[PDB]
């Protein structure tokens, strides 16, 4: 009954907690490479904002509770949609000397087929940047 | 303009994970590329892979239980709590006031089968 109700109620990701070796290195990378906004909250916390979502950052050895059972840097494999044409994103990554691991390639998005490029962040998380 | 589309979740058992997310959060179990499985919950999804089965490109460390995520629902948190209690899913924390990307949120926390931390919230 409640299973059925939840099946028809839309849900959305608000944020994810990313565990990193260095918050300084990660904030520098996401601000320069993807234009994410570096924000400070609760006086001692950092986040990367984009659109209506964010990444909360935890630094290895400085994690806040509660957290993932296994906070591991480099365990994330995420796909970000951008309205920026993928060709312009490729030009941007080449300019910033960020190697493109794969792409442009066709992939499956949540809402249908997407075009994607892949690259690594400082912790070797896999970042997929895509267009619908 | 940038938005999260999907995340890859590494799991011990696709059967256990799909049953949990379908029952507890009403996620749709979908099959794509003949054998691949995903959990669809709105405009986003979780792609699933069993431990050691995913091919490159993948995360440097595909680890079960490494996720710590927050999902917004329009379902009142009190109704969510009653659903988890009925399904015998322990609520680790909540309802508590927390910080969302767009402002304050009300949250509950619980573990999935791989002990990922799942925060379910309301704006």
């Amino acid at each position: 009954e409640n299973l059925y109700f939840q099946s028809m109620l839309i849900r959305r990701l608000d944020h994810i907690v990313m565990t990193v070796k260095s918050i300084k290195d990660t904030t520098m990378f996401y601000s320069k490479i993807l234009g994410m906004e570096v924000m400070t909250f609760k006086e001692d916390r950092k986040a990367l904002c984009f659109g209506d979502q964010k990444f909360n950052l935890h630094e290895v050895g400085k994690e806040f509770e509660p957290k993932a059972a296994h906070p591991v840097p480099g365990s994330l494999d995420i796909c970000l949609i951008t309205e920026v044409p993928l060709e312009e994103m490729i030009q941007h990554l080449k300019a910033c000397d960020v190697p493109i691991e794969e792409g442009p390639v066709p992939r499956t998005g949540a809402k249908g087929p997407i075009m994607s490029i892949y690259f690594r962040d400082p912790d070797r998380n896999l970042i997929e940047v895509s267009n619908y």
